[PDB]
C-alpha cells in the first residue's frame, strides 16, 4: 500500500470494484502551493519529504465561481465541486490496477469547466472503473482556473498567463517522473478531457514543453481553434487592468499591481471576475490560454494551419446537442422546466446574447442561414435553431476544422459523433444529447449494474471504454471482438467519422457540412 515516490512515499487505500479490487492514490501534491508570493506565477517544484504522505482523500479543489442558477438541481450541481476550495490544490490523483500492473498505459485525464471552473474530484471523472476494466492507470490533476489561473501580463512572470495550462504540464511531468514505480509506462501516455480539457489537450499538442509528456491525444467536445478557447492579448490586458481598477490595484508600474493584487482574498478576485468584460455570455471566458510566448510560441491557429505540432494520432469528437446546456442560461423564453417553445424575435433576442459584439448584419446572416425550415410549421424550429447555432459555432465546427487540419499533416485521426442521450439524465428531453454527457460514458459508470443505467446503456459504455483503451495503448480505436463496426481514420477528404449510441453504430461523412461551412469560412470575416 506504499509507493516511494521521487519526492517521498504516498499512503493509497484499497478500492473493491465489480468484484476486484483498483488502489486510488487520492490527493497527491505535484507542485508547491501556489500561496502568498506564488499567486498568479507558473507552478514551482515541490521539495522532499520524510514522512507517509496519506494520499486518501481528495484534495483541495482550485478556487473557482460555483455555478448557482439551480441550487438543488443534480444536472447543474453535479458539474460544482464537491471538495473544498482553496488556493492550496495543485493535487493529483492515480488509479492503478490490483494486482499492481507491470508496464500499464497511462490515461491523464484533463477536466473542463470554461476555463473558470472544474475539479478532478467529480463523481464523473472517477477513474476506477477504468483501471479495474482495462487494467490502465489513471491519472487527473487540480489546476488553476479564472484569474488565478490564467491571469496575463504578456512577458511578467508575476502574472505571464497560461498558469493552469502549466499546472497541467507539470503534473504530466510528475507521471514522466514516477509513473514507473506505480506500474505505470511512461512511454504509453494518453491525454484525454472534456470541452476545456479538451482545448487544454489540444495545446499541449501545441506546445513545444509538453511534446516528450505524453504519447496520444483524446479531444471530447473541445478543441483549441474553438471561438472561446483562446483570448486575446488586447482583451487580457483590458480584463486584467479593469480587474486592477476593480479591486483598487490599479497603479502604473505593472509590477506593483500583482503585488497589490496578491494580497486581496480568493474572494475579492473571484467576485470581481465577472464583471471584467462588458457583455458577457453562457460561455464568456473571461480568464483564458493566452498567447504567452511561452507555453504558446505564437497564435495557435497559425500552428494548426502551418503542421507544427506534435505528430501522433488523435481521438476527436462532439456530441449531438452540445449547445443545448447553454440555452438556459441567459437565452430569453428557455427554461428547463417547460418546453422552451421560442418565438422568431425571441430567437433573434437569443443571438444578441451569444453574439453581443457582433454587427446587425452578422446576426442576420446567422438568422438567415439557420431558419430555412425543411417544415416552417414546427412551433420547435426555432429553439432547436438556436441550440444548433450555438453547438454548431462553439463545439463542433471548430472541432472538425481541427481534426481536418491535423489530419492534413499525415496522422491517423479518429472522429466520433456521439448521440445517446442518458437514461438517467436530469435535463428536460428537448435539450437532447447535451455537453459533458458523454464523460459518464467514458469512464464507465454504466458498468455499475446498481445505480440505474439500461442495459443498452452498459453495453455502450462498455465499449466506448474499450475503444478509449484502445486507442490510448496502441493508437486505434477498435473494438476487435464483438462484431463491432470498423472506426475507420478520419482524412480530409472523405470525412468519415462514427456515430456512437446504443442501437446502430454506423459510418458518416461530412458531419454538419453546410453549417461548418457558414461558420468557418464565411461567418470569421463578419
Ligand atoms: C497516515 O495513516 C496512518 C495509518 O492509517 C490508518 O491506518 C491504516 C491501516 C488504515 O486503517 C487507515 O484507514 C487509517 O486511517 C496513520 O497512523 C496511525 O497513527 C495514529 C495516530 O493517532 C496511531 O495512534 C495509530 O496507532 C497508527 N496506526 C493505525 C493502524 O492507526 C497516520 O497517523 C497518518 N498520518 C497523518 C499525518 O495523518
Ligand atoms: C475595455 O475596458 C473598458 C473599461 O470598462 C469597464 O470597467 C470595468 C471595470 C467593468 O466594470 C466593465 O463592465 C466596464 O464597462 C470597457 O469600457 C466601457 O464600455 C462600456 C460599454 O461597452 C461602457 O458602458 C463604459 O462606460 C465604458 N467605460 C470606459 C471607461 O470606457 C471597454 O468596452 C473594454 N473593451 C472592449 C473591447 O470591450
Ligand atoms: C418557459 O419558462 C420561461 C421562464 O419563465 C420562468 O420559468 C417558468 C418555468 C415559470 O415559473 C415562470 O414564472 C418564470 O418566469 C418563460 O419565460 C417568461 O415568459 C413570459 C411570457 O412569455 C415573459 O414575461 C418573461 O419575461 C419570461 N421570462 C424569462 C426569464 O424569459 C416562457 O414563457 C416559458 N415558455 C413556455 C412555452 O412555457
Ligand atoms: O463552463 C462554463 N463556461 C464555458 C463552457 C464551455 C465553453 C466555453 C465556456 O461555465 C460553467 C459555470 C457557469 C454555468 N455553466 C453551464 C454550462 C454547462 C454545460 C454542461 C453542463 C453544465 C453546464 C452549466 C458551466
Ligand atoms: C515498458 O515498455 C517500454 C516500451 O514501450 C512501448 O512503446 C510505447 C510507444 C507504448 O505503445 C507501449 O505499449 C510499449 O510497451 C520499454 O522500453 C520499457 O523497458 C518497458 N519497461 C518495463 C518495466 O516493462
Ligand atoms: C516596477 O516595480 C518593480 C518592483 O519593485 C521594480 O523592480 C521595477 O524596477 C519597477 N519599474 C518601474 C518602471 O517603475
Ligand atoms: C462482448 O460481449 C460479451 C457478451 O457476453 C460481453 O461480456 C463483453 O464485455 C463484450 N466486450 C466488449 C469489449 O464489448
Amino acid at each position: 500500500i506504499i509507493i516511494a515516490t521521487k519526492n517521498g512515499k504516498v499512503r493509497g487505500m484499497q478500492l473493491t470494484v465489480f468484484g476486484g479490487t483498483v488502489t486510488a492514490f487520492l490527493g497527491i501534491p505535484y507542485a508547491q502551493p501556489p500561496l502568498g508570493r506564488l499567486r498568479f506565477k507558473k507552478p514551482q517544484s515541490l521539495t522532499k519529504w520524510s514522512d507517509i504522505w496519506n494520499a486518501t482523500k481528495y484534495a483541495n479543489s482550485c478556487c473557482q465561481n460555483i455555478d448557482q442558477s439551480f441550487p438543488g438541481f443534480h444536472g447543474s450541481e453535479m458539474w460544482n465541486p464537491n471538495t473544498d476550495l482553496s488556493e492550496d490544490c495543485l493535487y493529483l490523483n492515480v488509479w492503478i490496477p490490483a494486482p499492481k500492473p507491470k508496464n500499464a498505459t497511462v490515461l491523464i485525464w484533463i477536466y473542463g469547466g470554461g476555463f473558470q471552473t472544474g475539479t478532478s474530484s467529480l463523481h464523473v471523472y472517477d477513474g476506477k472503473f477504468l483501471a479495474r476494466v482495462e487494467r490502465v492507470i489513471v491519472v487527473s490533476m487540480n489546476y488553476r482556473v479564472g484569474a488565478l489561473g490564467f491571469l496575463a501580463l504578456p512577458g511578467n512572470p508575476e502574472a505571464p498567463g497560461n498558469m493552469g495550462l502549466f499546472d497541467q504540464q507539470l503534473a504530466l511531468q510528475w507521471v514522466q517522473k514516477n509513473i514507473a514505480a506505480f506500474g505505470g509506462n511512461p512511454k504509453s501516455v494518453t491525454l484525454f478531457g472534456e470541452s476545456a480539457g479538451a482545448a487544454s489537450v489540444s495545446l499541449h499538442l501545441l506546445s513545444p514543453g509538453s511534446h516528450s509528456l505524453f504519447t496520444r491525444a483524446i479531444l471530447q467536445s473541445g478543441s483549441f481553434n474553438a471561438p472561446w478557447a483562446v483570448t486575446s492579448l488586447y482583451e487580457a490586458r483590458n480584463r486584467t487592468l479593469n480587474l486592477a481598477k476593480l479591486t483598487g490595484c490599479s497603479r502604473e508600474n505593472e509590477t506593483e499591481i500583482i503585488k497589490c493584487l496578491r494580497n486581496k482574498d480568493p474572494q475579492e478576485i473571484l467576485l470581481n471576475e465577472a464583471f471584467v468584460v462588458p457583455y458577457g455570455t453562457p460561455l464568456s471566458v473571461n480568464f483564458g490560454p493566452t498567447v504567452d510566448g511561452d507555453f504558446l510560441t505564437d497564435m495557435p491557429d497559425i500552428l494548426l494551419e502551418l503542421g507544427q505540432f506534435k505528430k501522433t494520432q488523435i481521438l476527436v469528437g462532439v456530441n449531438k446537442d452540445e449547445g443545448t446546456a447553454f440555452l438556459v442560461y441567459g437565452a430569453p423564453g428557455f427554461s428547463k422546466d417547460n418546453n422552451s417553445i421560442i418565438t422568431r424575435k425571441e430567437f433573434q433576442e437569443g443571438l444578441k446574447i451569444f453574439f453581443p459584439g457582433v454587427s446587425e448584419f452578422g446576426k442576420e446572416s446567422i438568422l438567415f442561414h439557420y431558419t430555412d425550415w425543411v417544415d416552417d410549421q414546427r412551433p420547435e424550429n426555432y429553439r432547436e435553431a438556436l441550440g444548433d447555432v450555438v453547438g454548431d459555432y462553439n463545439f463542433i465546427c471548430p472541432a472538425l476544422e481541427f481534426t481536418k487540419k491535423f489530419s492534413e499533416w499525415g496522422n491517423n485521426a479518429f472522429f466520433y459523433y456521439f448521440e445517446h442521450r442518458s437514461s438517467k439524465l436530469p435535463w428536460p428531453e428537448w435539450m437532447g444529447v447535451m455537453h459533458g454527457y458523454e464523460i459518464e460514458f467514458v469512464f464507465g459508470l454504466p458498468l455499475e449494474r446498481r445505480d440505474q443505467y439500461t442495459k443498452a446503456e452498459e453495453i455502450l459504455s462498455r465499449s466506448i471504454v474499450k475503444r478509449w483503451a484502445n486507442f490510448a495503448k496502441y493508437g486505434n480505436p477498435q473494438e476487435t471482438q464483438n462484431q463491432s463496426t470498423s472506426w475507420p481514420v478520419f482524412k480530409s477528404t472523405e470525412q468519415k467519422y462514427l456515430t456512437l449510441n446504443t442501437e446502430s453504430t454506423r459510418i458518416m461523412t461530412k458531419l454538419r457540412a453546410q453549417q461548418c461551412r457558414f461558420w468557418t469560412s464565411f461567418f470569421p470575416k463578419v
